[PDB]
């Protein structure tokens, strides 16, 4: 199975500004699992960034960076 299942990392540091498309990459949300509860959004050399859900900017990233379509 060559899927994802390794994104066991929570937030503590939201980033104000929107990201250059051309370096994006995508992003998540965070585990069930953490002490906090937070987005998080990545860039094309892997630096991924923590955000908040509620923050309009982010949801539009969220949504921009492909659907979380998981079922």
């Amino acid at each position: 199975t060559r899927g994802s299942d390794i994104s066991k990392t929570c937030c503590f540091q939201y980033s104000h500004k929107p990201l250059p498309w051309t370096w994006v990459r995508s992003y998540e949300f965070t585990s069930n699992s953490c002490s906090q509860r937070a987005v998080i959004f990545t860039t094309k050399r892997g630096k991924k960034v923590c955000t908040h859900p509620r923050k309009k900017w982010v949801q539009k990233y969220i949504s921009l960076l492909k659907t979380p379509k998981q079922l």
